[PDB]
């Protein structure tokens, strides 16, 4: 289908234009559950030189690829086959980048999980994607305080959640498809407010529609995974690759906070008949905010954003260093701790 393309205002400043955008970035994800903004030329030029570098370290030997791996945070290598996605291998390549804290920051010292410095493969990758984070996190904050407003909340109502937001980042790399395996990553919601998303030429990507009357796993529970749901299931919308835009859809934060009203989006990726560069973006939460619900004071029900975060990262990761390390140390009773003292 044909997504809508908006272009943001620099600032937003809560102005009828504003409030408008924020009606129209809501109507959008109620009806296709993605869209598109236009990206101006240091946007493009940042996501273009980011998708540059993780061409040329995909190109490096795995010896060396995966010796960028940290025990203390997720951020770092991710072998194709290495994510579980539904209890089913993922194919692509990934470098995780998350919030770069080194050991002399007190939350590391402090063993709080997934606290931690990025294993940048050389300092141009890692001027490369920080700028493209800066970037990105200023659309998301635009992106925040428009949804906001309308939504009819005060401008302020999620971005109060996101100062020193835990935003990171997956740089992948899909091979082309080799075997009668298709599937490149499985149907899937992510974890935050937002996911801003850009893409080469090649196309994979697919995302579900609300559907009236589809009831949605709330993916923050345990017994609610939304890993695999709707996979062979109809209708899945083509992303169709497109010059000077970033997409975004909403993730499990913004799903639980408005009740429903915004679903987090279902997507995946199949293999095409050559290798595939996309970046996902999150932009998330503080570690150690808690999300609530919007539209009904009274429930008593929240989601602990750094708690969702770890799980998640440890059901994509059973075997590796950094969830072997969790367990050793039983850093998710320290992260019961960071709650109340
Ligand atoms: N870290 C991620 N956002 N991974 C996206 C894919 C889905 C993830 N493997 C999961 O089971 O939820
Ligand atoms: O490949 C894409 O375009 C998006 C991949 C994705 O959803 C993710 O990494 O979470
Ligand atoms: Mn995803």
């Amino acid at each position: 289908t044909n997504l809508q393309t908006f272009e943001l205002p620099t600032e937003v400043t809560g102005c009828a234009a504003d409030i408008s955008l924020g009606r129209a970035l809501i109507q959008a994800w109620q009806k296709d559950g993605i869209f598109q903004i236009k990206t101006d030329s240091e946007q493009d030029r940042k996501t273009q030189e980011a998708m540059a570098a993780s061409k040329q370290f995909c190109k490096e030997p795995l010896t060396f690829k995966s010796s960028c791996v940290s025990d203390l945070t997720y951020s770092g290598y991710v072998a194709s086959g290495e994510e579980v996605t539904a209890g089913k291998p993922d194919f692509p390549e990934i470098f995780t980048v998350c919030k770069d804290l080194s050991v002399g920051d007190q939350r590391v010292k402090a063993g709080w999980p997934c606290h931690g410095p990025v294993p940048w493969p050389n300092n141009t990758y890692q001027k490369s994607m920080k700028t493209f984070m800066e970037e990105l996190g200023l659309a998301g904050e635009r992106l925040l305080k428009l949804t906001a407003l309308g939504f009819e909340l005060p401008i302020n109502t999620f971005t109060d959640l996101t100062r020193d937001g835990w935003h990171h980042m997956r740089v992948l790399r899909f091979p082309p498809q080799t075997s009668t395996l298709s599937r490149g990553i499985g149907a899937h919601t992510d974890y935050g407010l937002l996911v801003i998303a850009a893409q080469d030429d090649v196309g994979g990507l697919y995302i579900r529609p609300p559907v009236e009357g589809e009831k949605r796993n709330r993916n923050w529970l345990p017994g609610e995974s939304s890993a695999g749901m709707f996979e062979h299931d109809e209708p899945w919308t083509f992303v169709t690759p497109t010059p000077g835009v970033w997409t975004v859809f909403p993730g499990d934060i913004l799903q639980f906070m408005t009740g429903g009203q915004l679903l987090s989006t279902p997507h995946k990726v199949k293999l095409n008949t050559r290798e595939r560069f996309a970046c996902a973006y999150f932009h998330e939460p503080n570690f150690e905010a808690s999300a609530y619900p919007l539209f009904e004071p009274s429930a008593n029900e929240r989601i602990h954003y750094g708690e969702h975060f770890t799980n998640m990262f440890m059901r994509c990761y059973p075997d590796r260093i950094t969830t072997q390390r969790i367990n050793k140390e039983n850093r998710l009773a320290h992260l019961e701790d960071l709650k109340k003292y």
